[PDB]
């Protein structure tokens, strides 16, 4: 079935993988360089076995898609995916007059009481940034994110490359391009970012007037990540295949280091107890062709019936 | 044996690759998105079906090294691979006075007698640059080549990165780190760059005192390019590992676009009718072990016993 190489991930990550203590104190089972197909002709692979949040993924691909760096796009969309990264900032900040929200990463995740007090600041901070102007500009903004490294790359010439529409307009011209490449990669910024990125960078290619992509992702959650992280890249492979008046190939995924947190081994067992069942299907606006002026309303998932989610904590 | 997965990669491109009629006259057979792995504990991957040149392998690894950009060290080993590409620069200048040598790609290869005071241009031309120092740093010096990408990649704020020294330091000091990646795309250098590289980007990991490597290569000529990709990055690998004290895991293998010229069907058919030999044996200078001050005599081959050398019209 569509997802299995998913589940072929797991399985093999599970009685395959090493132990890795890697930036924690929890632990993890690690593989190094892995690789799986989907064929998106075959349906479109968001995991049945566990149900999954297409709204979330769509509205940050869109907001990707449209080069925002800004929170404020998501939080109007009840998106809450990368709030914590611009709420640390505020947090170091001199305007800032409040609990003093050290290491809330675990902290609000074993005291119980501060767990409250975070959920207070949080709401208090993505409220101003849905109001307040100049404040959403002053810390809603991320500034090195997907959407301005695929288009808005910033030269040394003092420009602003936009490799995505580049890149696009290079499939028109010239699908038979060896050369069709997005990286998301600035060794300059790398050192000093707070996440380099995962999704490395990504390759298209066309052939009987199908087209493919292959991601290459550094690093990979195997529980929570990789299965947004599947439907986020086969989605931007239907985009632009839409916008090229192309067919749909393969979504090709590729890694790096894939691990499973120690704390995910039950949950990850139970739901390979399950038993995939048949994909659902995307459907794009017919009518509107410029991919970077879609919304939401523009992309339609058909059938999906997944199984029931899975909670289970995140990494500390 | 060591070296099937090469093997599996051209029987699988020859039967199931297709014709794509790309930057050429000629056509190929392609496939998109492979990967394959070579322990290399198990011996070192050059390919005994058939005769490939290690001296050329590794006076160019040293080169890409030292960080040199410049042709003369490789003249200096009698190393040609790169001479195309500086030429091609002395041949639209000013200071350039003979035969016009347009498209000397083709010409060269058809009309054979142009393809004879083409030798003769390049012989002289090579000549100049080993003796005439300014001529050296003018026409001897390709600039954007792996040697400054890896180790002098040039920042905005106008200073120079070594990613690879920089990667290397943080191997000793965070080995389970999920960031080691050395990356030789820059998208501001890349639209106008007469080879954008072939070689993306790679990444290192770390587990059980043991060095991998992860390679992923956009573009690849599976007869003649692929054979020497190889015995590049697991060369690096080994010597990373040796500089690092650490044990050598494996070389991983990632594709985009491979691809056989349609000129190399029958060689490469030859060549699949041969038995794999015992893969040959690195040894490394026990007592050197700064990587970046390695000589050709530091780096030995041991029990390397090929077939033949198949000749093969390179492709046009
Ligand atoms: O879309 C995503 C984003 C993040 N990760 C995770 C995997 C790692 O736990 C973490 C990266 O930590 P470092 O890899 O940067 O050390 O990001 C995913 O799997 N998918
Ligand atoms: O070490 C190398 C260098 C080059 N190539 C080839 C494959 C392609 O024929 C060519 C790139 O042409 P474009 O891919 O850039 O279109 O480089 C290799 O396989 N290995």
């Amino acid at each position: 079935m569509l997802e299995q190489p998913y589940l072929d991930l797991a399985k093999k990550v599970l009685d395959e993988g090493h132990f890795k203590p890697d930036r924690t104190h929890t632990g993890t089972y690690s593989i190094f360089g892995h690789q799986m197909r989907f064929d998106l002709s075959k349906g479109f692979p968001l995991l049945t076995t566990k149900k999954v949040p297409f709204g979330l993924i769509k509205s940050e691909l869109l907001w990707f898609l449209h080069g925002d760096t800004n929170i404020r796009f998501l939080l109007q969309h009840r998106n809450h995916i990368w709030d914590e990264w611009a709420f640390e900032k505020w947090v170091k900040s001199d305007e800032y007059h409040g609990p003093d929200m050290t290491d809330f990463g675990h902290r609000s995740q074993k005291d119980p009481e501060f767990a409250a007090v975070y959920h207070e600041e949080m709401a208090k901070f993505d409220d101003r940034v849905l109001h307040d102007d100049a404040f959403a500009a002053k810390y809603g903004d991320l500034g090195l994110v997907y959407g301005s490294q695929w288009r808005a790359w910033h030269t040394s010439k003092g420009d602003t490359i936009d490799q995505l529409g580049d890149v696009i307009e290079q499939i028109k011209t010239h699908p038979y391009s060896r050369r069709l490449i997005v990286s998301a990669w600035n060794p300059e910024d790398v050192p000093t970012m707070a996440l380099p990125p995962c999704h490395t960078l990504y390759q298209f290619y066309v052939n009987d007037g199908k087209l493919s992509l292959q991601l290459y992702q550094r690093s990979a959650d195997i529980f929570l990540g990789v299965p947004f992280n599947i439907a986020s890249y086969a989605l931007l492979t239907h985009l632009v295949a839409h916008e090229c008046g192309l067919e749909v190939g393969e979504f090709i995924h590729t890694f790096g280091d894939a691990h499973l947190w120690v704390n995910h081994l039950d949950q990850i067992k139970e739901q390979l107890s399950r038993t995939p069942r048949p994909a659902p299907t995307l459907q794009l606006n017919p009518d509107k062709h410029d991919i970077f002026d879609f919304d939401m309303k523009d992309i339609k998932l058909l059938n999906y019936d997944p199984y029931p989610a899975i909670k289970a904590p995140v990494a500390v």
